[PDB]
């Protein structure tokens, strides 16, 4: 059956933008997972996981009797899938069990460690999701072998179906470097947002760089990808070299045996796949990856044998069974348990990422550091492991349960709590009036509230207004920020804070992350009285002002918007049309395809372009909160040409006279093209419309001014 | 970028059943347009359209001065996209807007006459929908051209993005026949449930069957598509000869002039295509579908001289300026008037569909009559044009405004007015309790309800309980309704409506058609009753019984179901996946993913399967509403296996010793294999959901009942 994506290809998407509706959603319109969790009874859970353990099940025996191992590695795969380039993948949605995770090449076998959780799943119900058992279940192997970790939180609510992620262009599972659709150029630069070397990989191929198995290469990949994933060189030691810890791989036999990934299977399956006609199958007999390799003497127990054995042998390569590079201890008895058998014992065995850990200069001193200090590497390797699992959640305040840890750290960019009286309805009034009175324009606080709330994305729910980070390095000076002109607000609304805080009694005080979002409200509330309406604007307090020590700036620099069409803002020239990153932007923030429409229109109107840009300033009133945009983009009397010096740039005359009406970029014309989008238009261009708009902006503007206040929700 | 839909091409897509959520809908959640388009002032927006026939605007000059004929075509390419196999396409929704009927080949510069309507769609904005503005201003153009119409119902709401339509397999717009997706097979038989002879047609190839101009030929396509759009001889001859009594083709230069279509237009385009380079483009000079005819000597007004024509010339076949086979006749004076230059004139043309009229013997002895008698054709083309183009808009009770036709006609399915007192909650109640006491069981009450209801389609709102038509050939003899069981009930339903009828003072009756309902509901609730639980379901009186003589039995036959997932039903063997053909219903149904996922699951264990088939019903307390489907379908404990006998049959065995434990279809076990169908079973198989199967089955339950209750809006 012919499709539109058939014909038209390159045609924008915006069926991302209504995921996640209430449609295909079977609980209802109330349902409130936080509330539900935090009426389990997780240490119930807990021991529950504990038994689950070491209870093998026939259709999928546990190694060694426990399935510890295959639970970490389900666990850090749940976790794994996490770029920091636009914070999508990671544990927190429970994309595992979707199409194509679940069917990634990477994840082999893991559908069968899911469906073991099923009778717990089942037990508990809707007060448990898959995202945070998968995560405790993580957790509760660690525990049950021997190993203390950090804490856990939970709070992730199930989704009910496929995220729409970018993971690559290319067309074959797996698929080498340099092919037509490559994710690699130059000097192996991984093209952004990917954070995986291979399509329907986590991170970085085992047996090295595209199969060859130098490890000093592969370790080039691996701090690439985990940095990529947002771990530094000694998180990333601890992580691989704990996880490794605990094991095995699975590599029995050829893996032309196994058949069909989840997907792809008969329904017959009933929901798993992989299925292998070696030998039983499973157990002793089982392929996943491929590759052969038990890493410790006690692979049910943590120790201190990993780096033991890195160090205390040389390695010589090898072939699993199935014919996979791997690595084997020159000279070395037969030291390690057999998975089955009580009467085999096996030689040591690394893969090739393992031995990065120790050729590698710099993953050396720290791997040695591990080795010769192994209380240090334990506490690296908890550390490490909660971040892994957590990096995707959010801010603390969206932490459930018993098990949260009271440290706060730095990669949470974490928010002081609020110790003092905060503002009231009274009190917002005259800051909104001493604002109006500084002498700053609608342009200018709507610039400015804009800049600091629109760096919230949902994906990992990173950003937002909280914090007062746009006072801070580095968002004070990105481009698209308007750094001299942002300086010059932020020390009139500074000025203005110190003096109403002055003058209070009791300690009441008012953030300056609260005082930037005010002020916007009070721009925007100006611009509505321009044009002859009057609109109160929500606020809601509660905002603290986080410091710069609490801001690394590393981390913040993946926030920084390179596309921002709310702004008509490109820092360069991409691969991707503008229109395309407009929906990528707009499904970042959370907006439906409606929010999107009615904000850019309202957003162009009052000034909010970088640079005071005319493009898509569609209107005689500027800084009036009016749908002139829409009117007038729609205007048939105005045709529209792409200029000679920049086929972006378009031009619209009067169709009769050839005079020069405006100006646009593919931004604001899409609205006008788009099918769909010229529809949602309309509605807003339509002579009973004004009301509408102005209140359907007001609505999505105090949306995104709250997209970071889980302290209220 | 790599999508599900590229990796496992053939899996079920579920995001049908999930658009038209409340995310793309601009209007808010209250927003009702009945209410609005009742406060339109129609007269004055009808004086607009007047008065735009004739006001050119030099972007896309009208023919003549006049643009009557342009948006009659308009209108009939809305509602012409029609099929009574599925009940999908047609003007009801506006879908013309969209993609892809807004790039189809044969709607091409119908994005002209679309944006000639903005100024007074704008005007009155939400007040009248794109749907009802399309079929009104054809409506206008024939009013202001002399011609009396039938009258003019609103009430179609506008819809924010494209609906799903398998609109056939053809990789290549207007693909000849026999290529490697071919619509035909055996003796130019159409595949259903496609009605159109090429993709992007609306019904034939003008030029004559793949392009050869053979009159007689084409008339069998002609009657084959128009057949498939519900249309009889007399109706298709009244359409079309009525349409082309205005009006004119476009073919002034070869078709290689003309580039893309809007879809794949550039973004200067604003929405419009078929930008041709062929000398000024538009106007004198317009190439639409390459075809030059002028059909008539007064192309702005009324007449009989289509048949005067027709019938009183010789024709002879010729090419138009682009090369298309058409018919002029030689003999003639130059009669025609040009549309642009008032000192030329042309000779009478005709399309090879056109002459269809004339030569095939069954049309000729249609079209004869209608030229001897214009008075006839003038009122069947009226009768023709109120159905085409209301054809999809459901039942009576949804036509608004001051223009509806008040005669009621056969094709309507039309329900008989309520006269009388309707029964109260202690009425309901007590018939409820005699139902029960009757001897009827649970499966027999489940499963005639269910007949009775599910006949509904939202595509063009037909079927559903209203009217009692199950007791009515020819439902009463569908197979999937089992016939001799269905008499047996609907005799016992029979007696107890006399019964209580007979008893009630005041004229308070109950019709059958409520009473099947009723009964329905009363099993429900014995069935929460078996499993322990006390429910009222929701019963709303007010449905009326229809008579065999207001039933046209042939208009019926494409309501009956062939596939029914939801009785476990497949009346014969098709090429599409039997889980496919359940989506497909769901959507018909309205039903999102999880709607249709408790309802099956309850019905499975009401009994409502066909032939008592123990396919999918496990439990072992059949009879009662519990969420047994759900835990049964999810216990790892039992294997499936595809049967020797039939590869869509599957048997559930204990994985440990191998006794059978159930057999299932494909329609029961996708729920355990699709990826987003799992993921809902196990909310319904969960320990805590028992409480929210029953209210969701029960919620679920009362929508299918109501689906057809327009009357309650
Ligand atoms: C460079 C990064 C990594 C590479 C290339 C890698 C590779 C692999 C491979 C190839 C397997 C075998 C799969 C099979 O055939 O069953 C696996 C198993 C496993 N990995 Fe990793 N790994 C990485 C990082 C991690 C991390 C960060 C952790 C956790 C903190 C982890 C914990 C596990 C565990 C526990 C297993 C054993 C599974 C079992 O016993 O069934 N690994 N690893
Ligand atoms: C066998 C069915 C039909 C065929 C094959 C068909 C064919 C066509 C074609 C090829 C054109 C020329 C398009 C262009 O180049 O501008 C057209 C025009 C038109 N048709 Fe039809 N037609 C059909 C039925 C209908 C019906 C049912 C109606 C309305 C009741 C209709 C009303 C019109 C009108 C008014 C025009 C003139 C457009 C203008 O003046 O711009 N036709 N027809
Ligand atoms: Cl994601
Ligand atoms: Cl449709
Ligand atoms: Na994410
Ligand atoms: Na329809």
């Amino acid at each position: 059956g012919t499709s539109n994506r058939d014909w038209w290809p390159n045609q924008l998407d915006l069926s991302i933008l209504h995921r996640h509706s209430s449609l295909s959603d079977p609980m209802g319109k109330d349902f409130n997972y936080a509330q539900a969790f935090e009426k389990l009874d997780l240490a119930a859970v807990k021991r529950d996981l504990h038994a689950l353990m070491t209870t093998s099940q026939d259709w999928w025996p546990a190694d060694f009797g426990h399935y510890g191992g295959l639970f970490i590695r389900m666990a850090w795969h749940s976790a794994g899938t996490y770029r920091t380039a636009d914070g999508r993948g990671g544990a927190g949605e429970g994309q595992q069990r979707f199409a194509p995770l679940n069917s990634w090449p990477d994840n082999a076998n893991l559908d069968k460690a899911r469906r073991l959780l099923w009778p717990i799943k089942q037990k508990y119900g809707r007060a448990i999701s898959w995202a945070d058992l998968l995560i405790l279940t993580g957790n509760v192997a660690l525990e049950s072998m021997g190993f203390k970790t950090f804490g856990f939180a939970g709070g992730r609510a199930d989704t009910w179906e496929p995220e729409d992620v970018y993971w690559g262009s290319e067309k074959i599972w797996l698929e080498l470097s340099g092919g037509p659709n490559s994710r690699y150029s130059g000097d192996r630069q991984l093209e952004n947002p990917l954070a995986a070397v291979q399509m329907g990989l986590i991170y970085v191929n085992p047996e090295g760089p595209d199969g060859n198995p130098d490890p000093v290469a592969a370790a080039r990949d691996i701090r690439d990808t985990f940095a990529r994933m947002a771990m530094n060189d000694e998180e990333t030691v601890a992580l691989i070299a704990g996880g490794h810890t605990f094991g095995k791989t699975h590599g029995a036999g050829p893996a032309s045996n196994v058949g069909a990934e989840p997907e792809a299977a008969g329904i017959e399956a009933q929901g798993l796949g992989w299925k292998s006609a070696y030998r039983t199958g499973k157990g002793a007999d089982a392929i996943t990856g491929g590759l052969e390799v038990t890493w410790t003497t006690t692979p049910t127990q943590w120790s201190h044998n990993f780096f033991e054995n890195l160090f205390g042998y040389e390695w010589e390569l090898t072939k699993s069974p199935a014919g996979a590079h791997q690595w084997v201890a020159k000279g070395a008895d037969a030291v390690i348990p057999d998975a089955f058998d009580p009467s085999k014992k096996h030689r040591p065995t690394m893969l090739t990422t393992d031995l990065s850990l120790r050729f590698d200069p710099a993953y050396e001193k720290i791997s040695r550091r591990f080795h010769e200090n192994p209380e240090q590497f334990a506490d690296a390797f908890a550390r490490a492991w909660f971040k892994l699992t957590h990096r995707d959640m959010g801010p603390r305040a969206r932490y459930l349960g018993p098990e949260v840890p009271a440290e706060v750290l730095l990669w949470q960019d974490p928010i002081p709590a609020v110790d003092h009286p905060l503002i009231d309805a009274a009190d917002a009034a005259e800051l909104k009036a001493k604002v109006l009175a500084s002498g700053l324009t609608v342009s200018q606080l709507v610039s400015t509230a804009w800049a600091a709330a629109s760096t919230f994305r949902g994906s990992d729910k990173r950003g937002g207004a909280n914090g007062a980070r746009i006072r801070l390095a580095p968002q004070k000076d990105w481009e698209a920020n308007q750094p001299e002109q942002l300086a010059a607000v932020l020390e009139t609304l500074e000025a203005i804070r110190t003096a109403f805080n002055g003058a209070q009694r009791g300690g009441k005080q008012v953030s300056l992350a609260d005082l930037i979002v005010l002020a916007g409200c009070a721009g925007v509330e100006q611009a509505a009285k321009n044009a002859g309406h009057a609109v109160t604007v929500p606020f809601a307090p509660g905002r603290a002002d986080a410091s710069q020590e609490q801001t690394d700036v590393e981390s913040m620099a993946v926030l920084e918007p390179v596309a921002d069409g709310f702004r008509n803002y490109l820092k360069g020239k991409y691969r991707v049309p503008a229109e395309v990153l407009l929906v990528d932007k707009a499904q970042l923030l959370t907006l439906s395809a409606p929010e999107m429409t009615v904000l850019l229109g309202g957003l162009r109107v009052l000034g909010a372009n970088v640079g005071q840009s005319r493009h898509g300033v569609f209107t005689a009133r500027e800084q009036a909160l009016t749908n002139d945009f829409f009117v007038n983009l729609l205007d048939m009397g105005t045709e529209w040409k792409p200029t000679a010096a920049d086929a972006d740039v378009f031009e619209g005359r009067d169709r009769a006279t050839g005079e020069l009406k405006w100006t646009g970029t593919r931004v604001d014309l899409v609205f006008g093209s788009h099918s769909q989008l010229r529809a949602l238009a309309e509605v807003y261009g339509s002579a009973d419309a004004q009301e509408k708009f102005v209140r359907d902006f007001v609505a999505v503007w105090n949306k995104v001014m709250n997209l970071d206040r889980f302290d209220l929700a």
